[PDB]
Formats: C-alpha cells, structure tokens, sequence
C-alpha cells in the first residue's frame, strides 16, 4: 500500500557524471564509453549567449581547451564535435562504469528521473514529467546544466533529457541526448517564454485508477460521458485533450478495477466541477498529473483493495 | 528555481542490496563488509527457539547472480546478522544512526534483492513512515548521506492496517511501539511537523511566494496554544534556533512566520497554493531546505 512519487535508483547514472570546464564555465557531462556529452553552451561567455555563433566559437577551440574531470582523475580530450545543441568530447579512456543504455526522445506527458549534479558531483534525485508546453518543473540552480533525465526499465538506462536552461518563470528547458531541444526553445538568451501549460489528462486518469486500486472510490459517480463531451469540459479547465490512444493506453487499468475509461472520465468531470470538499486522493488535495499509466502499473499492486 | 521532494543519490546503497531466502520467505538484506543485515522475521514468535533450529545453509543469500555462503548467524534485537564468507567490495563508508521524529531520509525500495525505486520521506511524530511498499519490500533501507558517508537509519519490517509502514534502526530497535509479529497493532494519532512546515514556508519565500506573509508577529506560547488545536507538534526554542539561518536569509523572524502559519491554519489558502501544494507540507526539514536551495553534492 501507499503511493509515492518514485524515482529510479540513480547508481547507474552516477557512475557516468563528470565535470566539464571550458574557460571560465564549469558544468556537467555524461561519460558513456569514450564520449562525454554536454551542453554546447559550455563554450559560451555570458555576453555570447545573446546571439552566439557556436560554429565560430567551436572552430577557435582545441582539444586541450576542454578540461574533463571524473572524480579525482583528469580525462584527456582527443576529439570534439557538435551534434545539434550538444557537444561530444572524445576522451582517451572508456568509462568502465558505462551501463547498458539507449538514447530515447520522449513525448509530453512522459515521466523520468532527474539526477541533479553540480561540478560533476550528483547531489539529488527526483521524479519529473515532460509538461505539455515542453518544459519541466525541476529543481535546478546555476551549475546544474548537463544534469540528465532517464528511465531504467529492466537493466538498460534510457537517457531522455539533458538540462540546458532556466526560463523566466522558474521552469526548465533542455534537449534529448542527440542535442534536439524539447519545445520551441533555443540555447540563446532571447525573449523565450514557456507556452501556457495544461494538465496531463491521461496521467490524472491513471492516478485516479491508482486511488481506486489503493481502496478509495469516494469520487466515482453513476454517470458516463462521450469522449467529445469530456474534452469540451476538460478544455475549459486547461486540461489536455484526451485522445483514443489515451483511452487505449488506460485499457489495462480499466480491466483491473472494473471501471470503464469513459466512466472514470465522468468522475474527473465532476471532480473539476466540485473540487475535493476537504478530502484528499492518495494524500493530495490537487489532481496529480506526473504519474503515467505505465508508472501506476509498475508501482501499484496487481490486486485491487 | 523549483522545489521537489529530493532523495539522496542511491548508488552507494544499491551496491549493498542482496536477496535473503529462508524457507518459503524471501526478502531484502543489506551487505556491508562480511555481514548481511535483514529483518529477523525471515526465519518465521519465539525468535530464540526458531533461530536455534536453523543452520547456516538454511539461509540463501544472493548478490546479483552470485550466491554468498553463510558461515555464521546472530540476532541483535529485531535484526538478523548473517556472517558471509565474502566481504562486499562495494561497501561504502558508513555509520548506523537512529533518527528522531520529524527527521527525513531516502528509501531505496527493493524486491528480491533488486532496487526498484528511490523516494524521500519523514519519520512521522507517531513513528510510522508513509511509504510505498508492496509484499517483498521487507529489508528495504532508509538512509542519509553526509559528504561520502552513508548513515543507515531505517530498515523496513511491516505494513500497518492503515497502509503506513513500521521498521527498525540498523541495530534492530523499532521506531514506535511496534512489535515484529501478527497482532492488533495500530498507528497512534499523527501530528504535523511544525518546524518542517515553517522551513517549507521559508523555501516558498526564497522561491518568490510571499502572499501569506503579514505585518504581525507572535509569542512562542501564543503560537503553541494555537498549534495544539490543529494537531501540530509543539514548537520548541530548539526549533526556533534551528530556523535561525533561514530567518536571517529572508528577513522574516520565526515568530513572524509563525503568525503567517497561524493565519493559514485559521483561514486556509483561499484557493491559492504554496510551492504547487494546496496543503501545508511537513516532510522537508530546515536542513533539507538549506541543502536544496544551495546545491550540496555527494
Ligand atoms: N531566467 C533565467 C536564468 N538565467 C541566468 O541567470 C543565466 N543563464 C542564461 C542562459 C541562457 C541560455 C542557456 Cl541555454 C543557458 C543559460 C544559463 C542557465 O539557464 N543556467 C541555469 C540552468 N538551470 C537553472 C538555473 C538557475 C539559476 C541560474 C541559472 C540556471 C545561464
Ligand atoms: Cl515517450
């Protein structure tokens, strides 16, 4: 019993964290085999960030301008190349602690663990979701750039995010491990604002099924809804549209609890209308949207209470 | 910016997790040097009588794909200590410490000696933890990290009827009036960790959330009379002293913040949130706030 925001064990990722210094800038790098991956803005000054020409800044650099530190050992850089917004530093030593891994690009609504690092040293781990506006509501300070997001289903680490920047509203933006940004963001200090954020509907529904599995049904009603009627209501509360794919994905949880997806949708409609009336759902007074259908199935018991 | 329930990096603890099987029971063990620590209920009660019948070969210990050979066994309170023939080469620098209610820690939830998740939690005033554990989670451990040293503070033993969890320190002493057996055991009425709510209100101020601040202050006694009424733990002078650094950083005295907390208790949030929460959060200590709003590394 119980339901917590659970992160994956960070050990496999901790063994890959290094410190990258280029001039006066120091940030984090990911050391996998003989390559260190880090944000390309490590080659920038603060002044450069307004309108940086990364190709012009990079051509003026040699291998020995990049200092890479793994614990107390200095790694020797023997090559460098840029792939989108990430710098790839070829080092002379392969990481003996390289886990089995893949680079995966995630979609909004997907969750992942973040190992927040400073000076190549991990300081904390927390669970996140890629928001619909492509930002993450993280906890990052200056020096955290290069910190990574990941999932560890089975024994393989799937790296999905690398931290690049903080936006004016306190939220964060970054890239996949191929250097492609999530969202319409640039690694430039320009007028960049996160688009209006919305609630991840399929995740709130999954969390309502997790509440039913843990023995709570006070929020259920005797009504059902069409998919279109649900979306017309939910759009009024800044909720993401629920698609047929979302309904299909919620299939297993519907069969486990005996509550049809559109009947759970009717219950969500009523919660949006009434609020909780001093009650909580899984210890929360707000509707939780950072647990996917897959996270609920992984954490919760296979037997409904 | 941002404020998340952050756990310590779990790597140093992951390298210590093993699977312990005794008969039909399978649970988790902590392998440090040549000793595996696990809940004594793995032998299940008269624990001296059940243990005397057991031999070393009755205990199967598995570390990854390798079977460890048990060469000795002894009991310390509610913890079984299995002497193995191999020292853990991944043993970190460590201490066994007993925590107080209100203090927080990270939990590496494990099943079959394999870590599956990590989460942060607090020891409640009623000595239970609001964890997320399923059957097979027994032997999962709680810890904190200071520089390079792992301080083990909790080992999971059981789930109570209300869904909350009970366990021991690494010396086998239970937190709370609990026993390791099947009987009528219930968690006592819980209270809110006042010093932690105040720390979280300072974290909100640091992150730019000040709507709850007012021009008023309060005496410690007046605040405590109000706290006793909302099932909040009494705030002591030690708590006020511990909140000293956060008070100097934000310019808001502790009894000034206590006047804000009194108003939030008597009038609610009025449809507003604090750090994305509609409830007053009590599972972040003053030290956790200082650490997360300063970037301390391990
Ligand atoms: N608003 C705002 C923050 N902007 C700055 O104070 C300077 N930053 C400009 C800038 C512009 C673009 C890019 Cl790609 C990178 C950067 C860098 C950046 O965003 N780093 C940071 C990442 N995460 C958390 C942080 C918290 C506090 C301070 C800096 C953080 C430094
Ligand atoms: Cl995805």
């Amino acid at each position: 019993s119980g339901f917590r925001k659970m992160a994956f064990p960070s050990g496999k990722v901790e063994g890959c964290m290094v410190q990258v210094t280029c001039g006066t800038t120091t940030l984090n790098g990911l050391w996998l085999d003989d390559v260190v991956y880090c944000p390309r803005h490590v080659i920038c000054t603060s002044e450069d960030m307004l309108n940086p020409n990364y190709e012009d800044l990079l051509i003026r650099k040699s291998n020995h301008n990049f200092l890479v530190q793994a614990g107390n050992v200095q790694l020797r850089v023997i090559g460098h190349s840029m792939q989108n917004c990430v710098l790839k530093l070829k080092v002379d030593t392969a990481n003996p602690k390289t886990p089995k891994y893949k680079f995966v690009r995630i979609q909004p609504g997907q969750t992942f663990s973040v190992l927040a690092c400073y000076n190549g040293s991990p300081s904390g781990v927390y669970q996140c979701a890629m928001r619909p506006n492509f930002t993450i509501k993280g906890s990052f300070l200056n020096g955290s750039c290069g910190s990574v997001g990941f999932n560890i289903d089975y024994d393989c680490v799937s790296f999905c995010y690398m931290h690049h920047m903080e936006l004016p509203t306190g939220v964060h933006a970054g890239t996949d491990l191929e250097g492609n940004f999530y969202g319409p963001f640039v690694d430039r200090q320009t007028a960049q604002a996160a688009g209006t954020d919305t609630t991840i509907t399929v995740n709130v529904l999954a969390w309502l099924y997790a509440a039913v599995i843990n023995g709570d049904r006070w929020f259920l009603n005797r009504f059902t809804t069409t998919l279109n009627d649900f979306n017309l209501v939910a759009m009024k509360y800044n909720y993401e549209p629920l698609t047929q794919d979302h309904v299909d994905i919620l299939g297993p949880l519907s069969a486990q609890t005996g509550i049809a997806v559109l009947d759970m949708c009717a219950s969500l409609k009523e919660l949006l209308q009434n609020g909780m009336n001093g009650r909580t759902i899984l210890g929360s007074a707000l509707l939780e949207d950072e647990f996917t259908p897959f996270d609920v199935v992984r954490q919760c018991s296979g037997v409904t209470f």
